[PDB]
């Protein structure tokens, strides 16, 4: 009557036990919400086929310990850029207006995760935007570099190697030495 399912996006892996007659909506919402996102930002595939919120394990002939693969889809497309430092960035949404430049004070919202999907931080927790002088050395190097060129309204995903993050030290009782960090940064003002 019930099966176990694993949902993975390549980083976060979440395990669920679900009645076979239960629609996949709750499971899908749960996975999305754990990344601080709305369900409609993701696409969930079973056996290469896209799952819809109203379908059940029964409708799809799912078995115990099956896997659902989760991906974000941007309708715009996906282009990930590697810079000379080894920083990677992907504009999920492009903003409007002038590009943020070195020396400007910027205000952003962000969420940060480890490569196992664990959230270590977010400005949305206290609903308090984060401000800093871009290129001023008051944030990790991945940020001083990666927020350059964003426009207001833009959402940019940064993949930050540890020499551009917290290096050998880690941070916050959460990020260990030599960790790669993933942030989604939204530029609010420049
Ligand atoms: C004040 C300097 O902070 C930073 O440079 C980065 C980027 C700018 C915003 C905050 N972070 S943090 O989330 O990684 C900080 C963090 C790390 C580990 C656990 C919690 C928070």
């Amino acid at each position: 009557t019930h099966i176990n399912l694993k949902v993975s996006d390549g980083s976060s892996e979440i395990f669920f036990k679900i009645k076979k007659t239960t629609p996949l909506r709750r499971l899908m919402e749960a996975f999305a919400k754990r990344q601080g996102k709305e369900m409609d930002s993701l696409r969930f595939l079973y056996d290469g086929i896209r799952i819809q919120a109203d379908q059940t394990p029964e409708d799809l002939d799912m078995e115990d310990n099956d896997i659902i693969e989760a991906h974000r889809e941007q309708i715009g497309g996906s282009t990930v850029v590697t810079t000379e430092s080894g920083l990677k960035y992907e504009d999920l949404t492009e903003g409007s207006g002038a590009e943020a430049r070195a020396g400007q004070t910027v205000s952003v919202h962000y969420t940060g995760w480890l490569t196992d999907g664990q959230k270590f931080g977010s400005s949305k927790d206290r609903n308090d935007p984060f401000a800093f002088v871009l290129g001023g050395g008051m944030v990790i190097k991945g940020w001083d570099e990666g927020v350059q060129g964003m426009k207001v309204g833009g959402v940019r995903r940064l993949t930050i190697p540890p020499q551009l993050g917290y290096g050998a030290r880690g941070a916050g009782g959460v990020i260990p030495p030599n960790a790669t960090l993933v942030f989604e940064v939204e530029l609010l003002d420049v």
